[PDB]
RNA sequence: AAAAAAAAAAAACUAGAUACUAACACAUUUAAUUUUUUUUUGUU
């Protein structure tokens, strides 16, 4: 509700197409910020609702080390960004389970201790 | 024929009739800043 707050003043000015978009800002990065998650969606359901926007190469869930459960937040890389600005736009702000998720640009940064939890999504997602 | 040493209207209630006052106020108002509220939970 803060992005989907910016994307209507600005639609609202007509500056469609990226170079006058905040959206340009990136176009380096793919991974999203995936926010305000319910508790019992797992890597399988984000890789449900995000693939109308893209095809997802990565996708990372947050979840505490021990009890192994959701902090409430992934990242998620499109194969072609452009996707990136397609479901920041328009997915956010959206109901799942009650509350209303967050999505975001992100520069990603992968730690060492989730190692080999890249190589056990990534087989998944290295199928296709 | 005379001198008459100067004061009377109400009030209340309820409704109705009509003037009027106060340079009263009348389209601007939005670039620092508080309605910004959730069971904390956004990662070299």
């Amino acid at each position: 509700n803060k992005i989907q707050q910016i994307n209507d003043k600005e639609l609202q000015s007509g500056i469609l197409s990226p170079h006058q978009s905040w959206h340009n800002e990136y176009k380096d990065n793919a991974y999203i910020y995936i926010g305000n998650l319910n508790r019992e969606l797992t890597e399988g359901d984000i890789l449900t609702v995000f693939s109308e926007y893209g095809v997802p190469v990565d996708v990372i869930l947050s979840r505490d080390e021990n009890t192994g459960e959701s902090q409430g937040f992934a990242y998620l890389k499109y194969e072609d960004q452009r996707s990136t600005i397609l479901a920041v736009d328009n997915l956010n702000g959206f109901k799942i389970g009650g509350r209303a998720l967050k999505i975001d640009h992100t520069f990603y940064r992968p730690k060492r201790s989730l190692q080999k939890y890249y190589e056990a999504v990534k087989e998944e997602l290295d199928r296709d």
